């Protein structure tokens, strides 16, 4: 059974802004998702220093980027702390609300979209290149869950009966028809070299 939630109005407004505004530098969506993955891996690495059983769901700390041109998808896979249902439904919405006012306020005054990360809300950049995102995530104290959003001001959560994932988050970007460049290898590599070269954890770019 699928549950359907409305986004806070502010969120739904920022998703509309990112989907409507004309801005060509779409490629920063990647370094936002990787930086998010980086923060998540850093959390589980810290938590584990005082409670070693934390990495029973998996010791390896890495990011994968996985492009599939048959599915039209780019997947940003991490083995970080993951996300609870509470996070999905309630708390990321709660954290983001302040983030969105600030960003929005900075944008007249002439800051830009590439600066979204500075405000705690770069997840939403995905919607620069993805017509839907699906997020698969598993945190230790909790089940694995599938959140999905085509914007539209609603998002779903379900329990995921899919391939169990141990601990972490998969960001499945279902790309817009004209965004397929983000499935080439030479594309993904340049962007990672440019904006993500110093991430303290291995990033393996899969080929097809
Ligand atoms: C806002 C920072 C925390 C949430 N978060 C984010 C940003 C984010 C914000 C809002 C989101 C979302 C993801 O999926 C659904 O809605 N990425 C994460 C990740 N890879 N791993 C963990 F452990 N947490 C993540």
């Amino acid at each position: 059974e699928v549950e359907t939630f409305a986004f806070q109005a502010e969120i739904a407004q920022l998703m509309s802004l990112i989907i409507n505004t004309f801005y060509s530098n779409k490629e920063i969506f990647l370094r936002e998702l990787i930086s998010n993955s980086s923060d998540a891996l850093d959390k589980i690495r810290y938590e584990s220093l005082t409670d070693p059983s934390k990495l029973d769901s998996g010791k390896e700390l890495h990011i994968n980027l996985i492009p599939n041109k048959q599915d039209r998808t780019l997947t940003i896979v991490d083995t970080g702390i993951g996300m609870t249902k509470a996070d999905l439904i309630n708390n990321l919405g709660t954290i983001a609300k302040s983030g969105t006012k600030a960003f929005m306020e900075a944008l007249q005054a002439g800051a830009d979209i590439s600066m979204i990360g500075q405000f705690g809300v770069g997840f939403y950049s995905a919607y620069l290149v993805a017509e839907k995102v699906t997020v698969i995530t598993k945190h230790n104290d909790d089940e694995q869950y599938a959140w999905e959003s085509s914007a539209g001001g609603s998002f779903t959560v379900r329990t995921d009966t899919g391939e169990p994932m141990g601990r972490g988050t998969k960001v499945i970007l279902h790309l817009k028809e004209d965004q397929t460049e983000y499935l080439e290898e030479r594309r993904i590599k340049e962007i990672v070299k440019k904006h993500s070269q110093f991430i303290g954890y291995p990033i393996t770019l899969f080929v097809e």
